[PDB]
């Protein structure tokens, strides 16, 4: 049905086993008879032929498929499939290995996104393992590899070359969002907004600093716009704050970037607020205190929350009316700013 | 100084580089002449020459570092380095490129703890990505990935204690496809002083399990079935962790959000914290005039979301374990803190 996988050795098997985890249906072509013996041995059906003849392609169904995966090692016949592909199959999606920053460059000027480079990422992970073993804390050895992995994109990009509302958004599952989603829906319908949803940007957790203090500079209103969950805030929202509002950016000296700006919660709860009845100091607006501090402490003005409450039961009109109440506050805010 | 690297193509260029950006010392072994220019370029000390040769690793000082990367591509060249190292050189530690599953392996089989398959990583982030394209979120995606990783690894475990021919390996994949616990969440733990000393304290007393999230998921995948095991064991569960902006650090939330499911924590049923005890220590820079912010100052406001999470999910709250004034901190304070610390964990068992 949908993807095309065109090698199956070391690379091509693990993506194509992924695939299979998440039930996705699937055709692979692999021109090395020994990989497909023994790949038979572990119960994997893989057709033999040269994956950059589009005869075997078209019988695999290519012209119905969404995805081709092309997996094979050599650079130049990387490249002659890369090129017939999208001469032949215009709609078909490649996502494509790339052996080295030659092949990577020869890759992206061929219009592919985002060539992996095949040992790119076990190399980083080789060297957060030599760092631990030197002494590093495991996290930090990582977060040295997102720094270095950030600048080396960046770098191997310009070879390739060469040749105000911002709503901090951070549902987890921004797919699976009902009340968060109609929110944005309606907040979209307005001028300027933009939106950074979290989960979608930074699924590894590796916040890139110097482009959220860049969107936040050109922002006059900020929103965390969020599900709550367990009394608080998604992971990755916290990660966020405690990233990007850094000595001396957002505090100290000096340390003064979000000096009068100003702040919304913007949160949907399952319960009703009688569901805050609970511990030392019950009820909902109690829960907005860390959030609160951080944005006075930072120098940031906190207007009175938006929370849509009582997600779990209701209408399936009140999902669109607290959500027409969300574009209302924004747009309230704005004509007064 | 202190590490030797053994091979420099694109796999061993990419390690060097980020050790590089640390500061780290170095020394390279490659036998490839189109390399000596990046290497002089880096400013990098080269031994020209094959990196199984004894007498180069010894120019090398193989005798004198803490640490090995065998990065050469070719399997028994590798295992061969690998060997050599493990017979003469025992106090050196060996992180090694596995070019696939059967060299991973050996190399355990050799005594190498964690070999790394040099297109693992990557053939999950390309997976990912036909994943995005064919509609999941990238989230999602990477947590599929989180899953298909953890069960790969113990599956490649399996295979590693059987013998080596591709029969014995795949009839393994067929069969295998068919009390204190402190949850300690400093990010970074060798930089902590307040939280290490609770800890060193902490220790003396038994029977305690210490979990430390940041040594344990790096990468922010949580395995969900080991924490809920090993929280089954314990009568005292302690959240300890240093205060993140009136709040908890991203990990421990993470750890709440996927740990505390639906129905082992909540729900029908849904009762597998029911009767346990629950401790909040945490550190604070500022001391009690800190939290005079807002418009419900205090610091004891803010265990409240921690608290709600604890009786929605049967747990018992006990008074939070506070150390405030880290930041302009007297070691004296500092011990005497540490001490109630453990003061506390030995009144809860002794009532327990
Ligand atoms: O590194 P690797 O282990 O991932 O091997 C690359 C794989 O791509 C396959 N391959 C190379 N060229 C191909 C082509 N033209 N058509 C189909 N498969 C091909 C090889 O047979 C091999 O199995
Ligand atoms: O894939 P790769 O690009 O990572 O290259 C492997 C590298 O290891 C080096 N290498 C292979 N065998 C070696 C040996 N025996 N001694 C020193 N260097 C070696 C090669 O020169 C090559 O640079
Ligand atoms: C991990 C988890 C924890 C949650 N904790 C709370 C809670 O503390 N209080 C609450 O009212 N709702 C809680 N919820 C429910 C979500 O807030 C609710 O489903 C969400 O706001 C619905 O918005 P959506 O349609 O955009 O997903 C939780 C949900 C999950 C996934
Ligand atoms: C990102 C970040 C946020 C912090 N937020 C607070 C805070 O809200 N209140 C506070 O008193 N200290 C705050 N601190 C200080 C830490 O709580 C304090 O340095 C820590 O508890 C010291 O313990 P340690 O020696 O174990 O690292 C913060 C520190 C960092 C790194
Ligand atoms: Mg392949
Ligand atoms: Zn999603
Ligand atoms: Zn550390």
């Amino acid at each position: 049905m949908r993807v095309i996988i065109a090698g199956f050795g070391r690379f091509g098997q693990i993506t194509g086993r992924l695939l299979l985890s998440s039930g996705v249906k699937m055709v692979v072509l692999d021109h090395d008879p020994d990989h497909i013996e023994t790949l038979r041995k572990f119960g994997m059906k893989v057709f033999y032929g040269d994956a950059t003849r589009m005869d075997l392609l078209e019988s695999a169904g290519a012209a119905k498929a969404e995805v081709l995966i092309n997996a094979i090692d050599d650079p130049q016949t990387n490249l002659q499939l890369t090129e017939m592909v999208k001469e032949h199959f215009p709609h078909l999606q490649i996502i494509a290995r790339a052996r080295d920053v030659d092949h990577y460059i020869r890759l992206r000027q061929a219009g592919v996104e985002k060539p992996e480079r095949e040992t790119f990422e076990g190399a980083l992970k080789t060297g957060r393992l030599a760092l631990e073993s030197l002494g590093l804390g495991p996290y930090e050895a990582r977060e040295r590899a997102d720094v270095f992995r950030r600048f080396n994109i960046q770098m191997v990009e310009e070879m390739a070359m060469v040749e105000m509302i911002l709503i901090i958004y951070a549902h987890p599952y921004p797919h699976h969002s009902h009340a968060n989603k109609r929110m944005l829906e309606q907040a979209r319908t307005l001028e300027g907004v933009e939106i950074r949803s979290l989960y979608q940007l930074y699924p590894d957790f590796n916040i890139d600093i110097a482009a959220e203090q860049e969107a936040l500079s050109r922002a006059d209103l900020i929103v965390w716009q969020h599900p709550m969950q367990w009394y608080s805030i998604p992971p990755l929202l916290k990660l966020w704050i405690d990233k990007v509002f850094s000595h001396g950016w957002a505090y100290g000296h000096g340390g003064t970037a979000l000096h009068g700006k100003h702040l919304l919660w913007a949160v949907t709860t399952g319960g009703g607020e009688s569901h805050f009845e609970i511990g030392a100091h019950p009820g909902f607006d109690v829960l907005s205190q860390p959030l609160q501090a951080t944005a006075i402490y930072c120098g940031l003005n906190w207007l009175p929350p938006f929370a849509m409450h009582c997600t779990f039961i209701c209408d399936d009109e009140t999902l669109e009316g607290q959500a027409r109440h969300y574009k209302q506050r924004l747009l309230e805010w704005q004509e007064a700013h």
